[PDB]
């Protein structure tokens, strides 16, 4: 049985080859019988519409931002909070820990399991003009991910939130449509994005992750052990995932760089006090509240 998966990254990127690494695992443990065939390039939809689908089975595995699935598992909201993790590696002993064992576990009452937490770097504010304080991003039209939070996000900011999925994202600034985006140093490389908004300003306002995730409805027929399997070679599939990101982010930067992009330092004082209003507005439940409290403190 080879299974399907969509991701909207390129065909080499690390995520896709996390998923084609766990493929390659599963294989071999259980001697063909299960395996993963990934379509990335946003071949099979938005985020929005392919986790729709992996809902009603018609999708069997997905690769998505955090900052879209919060849309559905309200965990999820946790990690994609601004400026809740103080670097990498604080973000990576949360997600490997118990906390994101939580936080993947909330996922099944939706009907999608929650198997791995992929690194997405710090999303960073990008335009075709250079933004060099919060003041510059009054009026802007900035895209953001179909997700309410980002919406509430830009408002907080005195920009004005274009949701919009990730493959019209470059058309959008080249035709007029948005001023500017925000993401990692990846996507801003493999999107294109660098070609038409040429100012990357190092606002790092959220380190939402990425999840991997299965249809309840496929995981439940697989046999106890092979579930077992799917979820130690989704665990599995983290650090070799992590090898491939660090460079890739260090790569993006280079490329971006040499083909004459601004790279823009920043004072984040003020997008931090901007967007504090968010963490009660968006996380009322007092279990995640709690989370909340013991990240920080971790
Ligand atoms: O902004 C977006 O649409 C994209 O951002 C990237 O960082 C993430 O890897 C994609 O899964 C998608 O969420
Ligand atoms: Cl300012
Ligand atoms: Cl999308």
């Amino acid at each position: 049985r080879q299974y399907r998966s969509a991701d909207v990254q390129p065909a080499d990127y690390p995520t896709v080859k996390a998923v084609q690494s766990m493929s390659d695992e599963l294989n071999k443990e259980t001697n063909g019988k299960i395996s993963i065939k990934v379509f990335p390039n946003s071949q099979l939809g938005s985020e929005k519409d392919t986790i729709e689908q992996v809902k009603l089975g018609a999708l069997d595995f997905i690769r998505i931002n955090s900052g879209t699935l919060n849309t559905v598992c309200p965990a999820m909201t946790v990690p994609v909070l601004p400026f809740l993790f103080r670097d990498k590696a604080h973000m990576r002993a949360v997600l490997d820990g118990p906390i994101g064992d939580e936080i993947l576990a909330d996922c099944a009452s939706h009907g999608l399991v929650g198997l791995a937490f992929y690194d997405s770097g710090a999303r960073s504010f990008y335009a075709t003009t250079p933004i060099r304080k919060l003041e510059d991003l009054k009026g802007k039209k900035i895209r953001v991910q179909q997700s309410d939070i980002w919406v509430s996000m830009m408002k907080l900011l005195g920009a004005n939130a274009t949701p919009m999925p990730a493959g019209e994202v470059f058309t959008g600034l080249k035709s007029g449509l948005i001023d500017g985006a925000e993401n990692n140093w990846p996507s801003y490389d493999n999107f294109h994005h660098y070609e038409a908004a040429k100012n990357y300003s190092l606002s790092e306002h959220s380190m939402a992750p990425e999840v991997l995730l299965i249809s309840k409805r496929v995981f439940d027929s697989f046999t106890p052990e092979e579930q077992v399997q799917v979820r130690k070679a989704a665990k599995n599939s983290v650090g070799y995932m992590r090898q491939l990101w660090d460079a890739m982010e260090i790569s993006s930067r280079e490329k971006v760089e040499k083909a004459g992009v601004e790279v823009i330092t920043i004072d984040k004082a003020p997008f931090q006090a901007a967007v504090q209003p968010l963490y009660d507005q968006f996380v009322t439940d007092p279990k995640l509240k709690d989370m909340i409290t013991r990240i920080k403190a971790a």
